[PDB]
């Protein structure tokens, strides 16, 4: 669902290397080349399933339809100006119109777009926030209103509303304990945080498989946690700017509240660096067990 922003891109390529890398001798190798968009060894699953996922969640490859879609790079290009050259743009988005229909499994996906990703490299490169350069470029326009690399979105968040200097800043003590306030700021603040941790999707829908993913980082069962769900789902409001703050709540106060706050306490430390466990994927065991910007809390 674009255009994606230099996030949301970091977000899909972090997330696919990921749940995509060997877990042996070839991770750093593998990790090294995908990083600067070099998709080898094309003969690998892993390469070839680390490519579906990324073809995938940007939407250049439709799963449902079998066929891959040149929609999302016109959406890209109109985003983003900058980033292309219209004659170059189109010729990438040509390519990938003329793709045959294919098969949704990761070799057939990643054979299929292998020859546009080599002949329109730098294009797609440049476009989906992969040249370092221009990315640098955005994220210093951006500044505070896009969390930045090696930025907590948690952080990102509490800026946003809660700024520092400000009358403001206090709450976080409070909302930092998982005290749930009833506010509009803090609903916002809460749909900032629950969409930034893909807990709630784009479209304000609740991702019960994200919740899930960080139950599983802090080894807990998810039974439970998909027990508690469907109850809040049921008591959804219609408004929608309430959704993401209605199931953070509901989580708080339900009889798996332990578990969420230990599994949202890690997403936080890891939403910090989206490459967290690329390099090698982290044990998790339970930390050790209030200041704010070296205040102390009341
Ligand atoms: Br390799
Ligand atoms: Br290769
Ligand atoms: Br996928
Ligand atoms: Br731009
Ligand atoms: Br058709
Ligand atoms: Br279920
Ligand atoms: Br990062
Ligand atoms: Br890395």
């Amino acid at each position: 669902m674009g255009p994606f922003d230099p996030e949301e891109m970091l977000f899909i390529f972090t997330r696919c290397m990921e749940d995509n890398l060997e877990d042996g001798a070839n991770r750093l190798p593998m990790l090294a080349k995908w990083k600067e968009w070099i998709n080898e060894p094309v003969d690998s699953p892993a390469t070839q399933c680390f490519g579906k996922c990324v073809l995938v969640r940007t939407g250049l490859y439709d799963p449902v339809a079998q066929k891959f879609d040149a929609s999302v790079i016109q959406e890209q290009f109109k985003a983003y100006p900058s980033l292309g050259e219209k004659s170059k743009v189109e010729a990438y988005a040509n390519a990938v119109k003329q793709l045959p229909s294919t098969n949704n499994d990761c070799a057939a996906v990643f054979k299929a777009y292998d020859p546009v990703h080599k002949a329109h490299k730098d294009t797609s490169k440049n476009l989906f926030h992969g040249n370092k350069e221009l990315t640098k470029g955005l994220y210093e326009k951006l500044g505070k209103d896009i969390r930045q690399k090696k930025q907590s979105y948690f952080e990102f968040c509490e800026n946003k509303y809660y700024p520092a200097g400000s009358d403001k800043r206090q709450q976080l003590c409070q909302i930092r304990q998982y005290t749930v306030l009833d506010d509009a700021l803090f609903k916002e603040h809460t749909d900032c945080v629950m969409k930034g941790i893909r807990y709630i999707t784009k479209d304000n829908q609740l991702d019960v498989e994200e919740v899930k993913r960080d139950f599983k980082l802090v080894n807990k069962d998810t039974k439970a946690l998909e027990e508690v769900l469907n109850d809040c789902k049921s008591k959804e409001p219609s408004n929608a700017k309430e959704k993401s703050w209605h199931y953070y709540k509901c989580l708080v106060e339900s009889s798996v509240k332990d578990d969420f706050k230990e599994a949202f306490d890690y997403r936080e430390v890891r939403s910090q660096i989206y490459a967290f466990n690329l390099p090698k994927n982290q044990a998790y065991s339970k930390p050790a067990v209030m200041e704010i910007d070296g205040k102390q809390c009341p």
